[PDB]
């Protein structure tokens, strides 16, 4: 297993990186350290997830130690839902630099599809409670994207969150510059993705799988919902490697040819999650874990589900 994956803008991608949505500002400087220093060279950031500032500490410490140089680190980055305007897609791009201390991204993606009113929330409403939509169609925010390459303040650009045929609109955008290097979905063995995944990777389009352990953490867990961490059967699969279930959890997606992102801000955890690359599940243990599917959802964005972007009304 190769530590890197290389795109479609010629860049290679490591294939393990670091979550940080829900990292606590007091500490996500310490994991992201932590993780550099045992050897991750690859984070996972966004504007929406208000721990930015706290995550460049981390990255600037260690390129100024001397850990690591700044060609060998892969950071990215989303454009959140209210920026999608062609006038305010830069400013959102360089507030997330300046935030990470940094003068390039290695990949920024469109965190959704849906567009919404600029403004100070991050979920504008109405009355009612339905986020108010941005008339700016995706095609321009793509332009926008593209923008950001030519001046030179990322690497490369993707998307995240879109459905086959939100991925198929912008391959087919009338004048396209760059295509999509990655898109970015929730993909574990309750939401295995087999027709969005082959799509993507039929069009050279690199899958990220977001939440791969099932993200215990997430704000709305409930006690009843299905839990990988704790499925005897995925438990099993690595009592028989000698693994914890976790390192199961995510060297399964490396195997599909995805790069993967597991976050943590324990420091025994973030080194345990590293320790991948020693280890093969079988084809028989790949097609079990693809057998556990339900279609089941972490991140089903239920606050703007009301949007004509919404990206999980299609079956794929
Ligand atoms: N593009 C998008 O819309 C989107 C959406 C969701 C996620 N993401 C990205 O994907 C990343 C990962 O997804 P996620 O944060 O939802 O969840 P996740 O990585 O599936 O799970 C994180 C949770 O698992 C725990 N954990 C980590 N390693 C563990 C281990 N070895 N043993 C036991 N528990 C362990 C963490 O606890 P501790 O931290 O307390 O150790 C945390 O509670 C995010 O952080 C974000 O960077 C992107």
């Amino acid at each position: 297993m190769a530590s890197r994956i290389l795109l479609n803008n010629g860049a290679k991608m490591p294939i393990l990186g670091l979550g940080t949505w829900k990292s606590p500002p007091g500490q996500v400087t310490e994991a992201v350290k932590v993780a550099i220093d045992v050897g991750y060279r690859h984070i996972d950031c966004a504007h929406v997830y208000q721990n930015e500032n706290e995550v460049g500490v981390a990255i600037q410490e260690k390129l100024r130690e001397q850990v690591v140089k700044r060609e060998e680190l892969f950071i990215v980055s989303k454009l959140w839902c209210t920026y999608h305007e062609k006038g305010l897609v830069k400013g959102a791009c360089q507030k997330t630099l300046s935030d990470l201390k940094l003068d390039y991204l290695d990949l920024y993606l469109i965190h959704w599809p849906t567009g919404f009113k600029p403004g100070k929330e991050f979920f504008p409403l109405d009355e009612s409670g339905n986020v108010v939509p941005s008339d700016t169609n995706i095609l321009d925010t793509w332009a926008a994207m593209e923008e950001l390459v030519d001046e030179g303040l990322v690497k490369a650009i993707g998307i995240s969150n879109f459905n086959h045929l939100q991925v198929e609109m912008i391959l087919n955008k009338p004048g396209l510059k760059y295509k999509p290097a990655v898109n970015q979905i929730e993909c574990h063995p309750y939401l295995t993705q087999e027709k969005l995944i082959q799509y993507c990777q039929s069009k050279g389009i690199v899958v990220t799988a977001y939440s791969p352990l099932g993200s215990p953490d997430r704000p709305w867990a409930k006690p009843e919902d299905p839990s990988l961490l704790e499925d005897p059967r995925i438990k099993a699969i690595a009592a028989k490697h000698n693994k914890t279930t976790a390192q199961v959890l995510i060297r399964f997606p490396m195997q599909r040819n995805l790069v993967v992102i597991p976050k943590s801000v324990t420091p025994e955890r973030i080194a345990e999650n590293f320790k991948v690359f020693d280890f093969e599940l079988s084809s028989q243990d790949m097609t079990t874990l693809l057998s556990y599917n339900r279609n089941w959802r972490v991140c089903a964005g239920l606050s703007c589900t009301s949007h004509k972007d919404y990206p999980f009304h299609e079956e794929f």
